């Protein structure tokens, strides 16, 4: 049982926030629910920070902060479904405030009325126009793009590193936490059922879909993996940092006791999770100058 | 003057939770109610962080973390009067939560029972006992120190990098933000001089006392200088970047719009104090990379 008070209060703000209505409820509805929902939370852009939204490599992108010699490409969550430029706007603009590092976010083409892999080919389109070193960064399913993004990008447009935040990255549900976490707070691993059918329908599952289950990770950007303790998808983070060091790829867990998935939002009134993002910065960095 | 209603409640509540009533107030009072007010605002430890206190160069420190390849150097500010490792408990636990680093915090003797050059001996006794790469951090009174201590190092044993909080570095006191400032909420011109007073007595001026007022600065550790806007001290800020960088370090000067001296203690409650204590993690983390 969660027991920090604040994250309790995040919670129920949260739950609040996104009205169960799960009938008839479209993936239209869910986008406004989503939208709506993070806005609760949503803190405010750096008064001084440049932004711009543009396409890149076609993709519309918003652009936080001048140019730098290293980027940051942020892949923005939402189970493939939801989410875009502006749910994850404070994010994206805080990253890039506190690293001065240009940031560049994705507004990928979304499920179900785009299958897998729209998805990877539209980071793919925005990752190949950069042309420039950068570290790549994102929450749940961005941080499954993510790492499908270096899983692809392996040569000499490596990524300088992946920052994978409460990623799922198609673990195959026999680990611990998925039943350990089955009935989680915002997140139930029944409802990772809803997204996988909306992002593959039922043909044939890509195999870079679940970057768990690809053989050999040799070769992939090094990655600073944290987890959310009170959540189902948390030791896929657990594995894919065990798989990675496994294949020689420096890779560093962080596991974050007493929060939930999503909890990004929190860190205006957590301590755990204001905590968490300070070090998802401080691995940001730290994979910028290493490069 | 701040606009901020964030910040605004921040200054209330600080205020409120130190009543003011100087008058023959003891120096052993006014730490009795630094202490008081800091604990309104200090967030807890993270729960598994190692931390431990002991006597590092005959002076008490405490360390948190594990130990690092690169470790973070803290100094506390409080005017040289009040302060320690209680006050400032949240900030560097913190650091070394969010970056990996191993911090080591200072208690060095205080004024006005020890006047300078105690305090810098104590830094120095610490920094040498510590003989290790090492970021040098310090928030107001313990920025000077830091930079002093940076001054007074310059062979192979020189940070890999100061990090300086708001400090007061020695201005003579005519550049704009003291008059601008002078009424600033928090921190006024007018209490600046009893701290010096404090600092030195009837003692020497030493120039290591005044990093501002140092002729030469070549070789010092490369620089990471955030002011508060709304602050007397923010000059200082500007004139020591702007020394350090004509005579040969890397310098960054990071102003804060809306925020007043002390804002550390807000970064709970402010987005724009969460924002800079961000900048402040990924500028540790950068120089403590480089190096």
């Amino acid at each position: 049982m969660i027991s920090d008070p604040q994250v309790l209060g995040f919670i129920a703000r949260t739950e609040a926030a996104y009205p169960p209505e799960a009938n008839g409820a479209s993936a239209a509805d869910n986008r406004r629910f989503y939208d709506a929902m993070c806005a609760v939370f949503r803190g405010p852009r750096p008064p001084g920070l440049v932004v711009g939204d543009r396409r890149i490599g076609g993709v519309p992108c918003r652009v936080y902060g001048a140019d730098s010699a290293v980027s940051v490409v942020y892949v923005h969550g939402g189970g493939f479904v939801v989410g875009g430029l502006d749910s994850h706007d404070d994010v994206c603009a805080e990253i890039a405030d506190a690293t001065g590092l240009q940031v560049i976010a994705i507004d990928y083409r979304l499920a179900p009325e785009h299958r897998w892999p729209a998805q990877i080919q539209d980071v793919q389109a925005v990752w190949d126009a950069l042309d420039r070193p950068a570290v790549i960064a994102g929450d749940s399913a961005g941080g499954m793009l993510s790492a499908a993004l270096c899983l692809s990008r392996r040569g000499q447009r490596q990524p300088l590193g992946q920052v994978l935040i409460y990623p799922g990255l198609g673990g195959d549900g026999s680990a611990p936490s998925y039943r350990e976490n089955a009935g989680a707070p915002l997140l139930r691993t029944e409802d990772l059922a809803t997204y996988h059918a909306a992002l593959h329908g039922d043909g044939p599952v890509d195999p870079l879909a679940l970057p768990l289950q690809v053989e050999d990770l040799a070769g992939v950007a090094p990655a600073f993996v944290v987890s959310a303790d009170v959540d189902p998808l948390r030791d896929d983070a657990r594995d894919y940092v065990q798989r990675l060091r496994a294949a020689g790829v420096a890779a560093e867990w962080r596991n974050e006791p007493e929060l939930p998935h999503g909890y990004l939002r929190a860190r205006r009134e957590s301590d755990r999770a204001r905590r968490s993002f300070q070090a998802i910065l401080s691995a940001i960095m730290r994979f910028a100058v290493r490069g």
